[PDB]
């Protein structure tokens, strides 16, 4: 059912799959980089994702806890990646999605 | 009913009124403060909270968004306050309860 469907969507986009979720994208999808920038449509939402795709595809990614409702749907996670000592970092994430029925209308992402 | 309960209490506590919901916390609470801490067991998150609240009481809290499931409430806000050069600045939040029953077992905070 839907609930699935939600689950599944936010699971592949949190861990940086984000290929596998665009054409569960709204025409006006909106994503909010706390701190950082909102990028907004369809178009200029992909080009953004596939500018980040290699950076996420040397990354683990690791999705931790998810709190769902009928609508929107919050999961928590780390980033794994490299520093400029090439040293271990961790990007903590809070990725919170806002569906229109089976579209995704608006992510938020907290990374610290 | 349960769910208005927990609302309350979760916008009290994010919005910085912490001695409001203190009589609410779990024997063992835990505040994961994301990249900074966690804070353990009711007496030492109350004297967390308690050293923090004249910061809380001099800034401008505001609860900009709500996500609730039987058990586990998520808030979005912005904290208004001032920086070095006395000027305004603000954090925005991201606040997770996971609620046992009426009483607050873990607070997850992302603050950016």
């Amino acid at each position: 059912g839907m609930e699935t469907t939600h689950y599944s969507i936010a699971q592949h986009f949190s861990s940086g799959d984000f290929p596998a979720v665009y054409a569960c994208f709204n025409d006006i999808i909106e994503w909010n980089i706390i701190g950082n920038q909102v990028v907004k449509g369809k178009a200029d939402v992909i080009d953004f994702c596939n500018k980040m795709l290699p950076e996420m595809k040397g990354a683990v990614l690791t999705n931790d806890n998810v709190i769902q409702n009928e609508n929107q749907i919050v999961i928590e996670g780390k980033c794994r990646y490299f520093d400029a000592e090439g040293k271990e970092a961790f990007v903590s994430y809070c990725d919170i999605y806002r569906f229109e029925n089976d579209t995704i209308k608006t992510i938020t992402s907290y990374c610290i």
